[PDB]
């Protein structure tokens, strides 16, 4: 498993224009193309994305170029990070693909916002930072399934979660 599979596995795979859990336009591997409430603006957003007239579908091949893009945008999001980057070199091989899932989820911004928990895990503390985390909207009402995951990833440093 890698964070490839991981965020395959959270985000699955759609070819049309799609709502994910807050209405937004998204589309292939939790590509998210617009905030915006107009499927018009989803579409402009899209062709621009893909480079042609899509009318709303992409190809398989599609989805995957967008996906190496935002993996790598997450990435290199985290990097930049002054809060996010310390706690990304502190941790091993599983435990970055979990940090990496949640910014690819909410953000470099989104993610750096959780003060707490990073300081927890950069102190390797994974049960207390489990519990941290947790207390969230997201855990709590956005996305508990798959935060459980992401949060057990966390914990024990094994993909157990994800098998």
């Amino acid at each position: 498993m890698n964070i490839f599979e991981m965020l395959r596995i959270d985000e699955g795979l759609r070819l049309k224009i799609y709502k994910d859990t807050e209405g937004y336009y998204t589309i292939g591997i939790g590509h998210l193309l617009t905030k915006s409430p107009s499927l018009n603006a989803a579409k402009s957003e899209l062709d621009k994305a893909i480079g042609r007239n899509t009318n709303g579908v992409i190809t398989k091949d599609e989805a995957e170029k967008l996906f190496n893009q935002d993996v790598d945008a997450a990435v290199r999001g985290i990097l930049r990070n002054a809060k996010l980057k310390p706690v990304y070199d502190s941790l091993d091989a599983v435990r970055r693909a979990a940090l990496i899932n949640m910014v690819f989820q909410m953000g470099e911004t989104g993610v750096a916002g959780f003060t707490n928990s990073l300081r927890m895990l950069q102190q390797k503390r994974w049960d207390e930072a489990a519990v941290n985390l947790a207390k969230s909207r997201w855990y709590n009402a956005q996305t508990p399934n798959r935060a459980k995951r992401v949060i057990t990833t966390f914990r024990t440093g094994t993909w157990d979660a994800y098998k």
